[PDB]
């Protein structure tokens, strides 16, 4: 009953935030800045992007005038209570507003991109009775039927990368919102598709998240591949530098196995010209190879090691047996 109040406010605010972006003077600085970073108004209306004015109480007064309890709206994640107990203010101020739809198309939260210095850069609704990030996959309600048509899903972190991908014609794109992939997410993904492509940031945190996401996904029978962004780029940086078509064609459609990805990951921080690092890398890769099913799959990757380092397969195989 109170949850229905929080839902109706979110539906209303999506329309209004969008209205302020498209139809007011204040919205201009955000609208122009959006267009200047690749947004088309086809995208703005498609994702119903909006703008929250740079005020403390504009939406607080807006909701109270319309009969909404401030404390409900605080439980909804829309307002914050003054630490000193004097009242309530707008959680989302001077941000570009991205609505977060649950898997049936109902708005349950927002993500706001700071225009300016306020922190965080990206502010998200907290846990509310409506919004549980451990079960929601951003863009899933729009992506579901593309995931089934393409027989694959492309999994990002954060909404920004998803919108760049959709723009790049990867409509089977979804993301986690401020959280690692969870078992609830894997159960939803598995019900809908077998193939999953991870496309994460290429910094050290992204690499650990890729490794962790793919262990959860493989345990449940998902066929997993890894999109690998070259240099030190995140997906959106690639899309802007080279364009959506190259991203789709040479990144998403050339994604590699989990084992091929580990074989790159395990290289970082190692000097493969140093005998100790060279050996540790090899042994680390053979330990992963030993968890693969079947000699054929194992042999495929043992052969890359034999070839890249000019080592006999006999001694790589002898070391493999140790681990198994």
């Amino acid at each position: 009953s109170g949850e229905q109040k929080m839902a109706e406010a979110h539906e209303l605010l999506k329309k209004f935030y969008h209205h302020l972006l498209i139809n007011t003077k204040e919205g201009q600085e955000a609208l122009d800045y959006l267009l200047s970073r690749g947004f088309t108004k086809e995208l703005i209306n498609e994702f119903q992007i909006g703008y929250a004015l740079d005020s403390w109480d504009f939406i607080t007064k807006f909701l109270v005038k319309r009969g909404f309890s401030e404390a409900q709206m605080e439980k909804a994640g829309l307002l914050i209570r003054r630490e000193d107990g004097s009242g309530y203010f707008d959680r989302f101020r001077n941000r570009v507003m991205f609505p977060i739809h649950d898997h049936h198309g109902a708005v349950v939260a927002f993500s706001g991109r700071a225009l300016g210095s306020q922190q965080p850069k990206y502010m998200n609704s907290p846990e509310t009775p409506l919004f549980h990030k451990s079960k929601l996959l951003y863009n899933f309600y729009k992506a579901r039927l593309h995931i089934r048509k393409q027989e694959r899903a492309v999994l990002f972190e954060g909404f920004a990368d998803v919108i760049s991908a959709v723009s790049s014609d990867v409509k089977e794109s979804i993301a986690t919102m401020g959280t690692s992939l969870t078992d609830d997410h894997v159960k939803i993904l598995r019900r809908n598709v077998e193939e999953i492509i991870l496309c994460y940031d290429s910094d050290k945190a992204g690499y650990e998240a890729t490794l962790k996401a793919s262990e959860l996904l493989q345990k449940k029978g998902c066929k997993v591949r890894v999109a690998m962004i070259p240099d030190g780029l995140d997906p959106d940086d690639y899309i802007k530098k080279f364009g959506g078509e190259k991203f789709k064609n040479d990144i998403i459609d050339a994604s590699v196995t989990v084992m091929a990805f580990k074989m790159q990951y395990f290289r970082k921080g190692k000097n493969l010209s140093d005998e100790g690092d060279r050996l540790a890398y090899i042994k680390d890769v053979l330990k992963e190879i030993s968890t693969l099913s079947g000699s054929l799959e194992q042999e495929v990757y043992v052969k890359q090691l034999a070839s890249e380092f000019s080592l006999s397969q006999e001694s790589l195989t002898e070391q493999l047996s140790v681990f198994s």
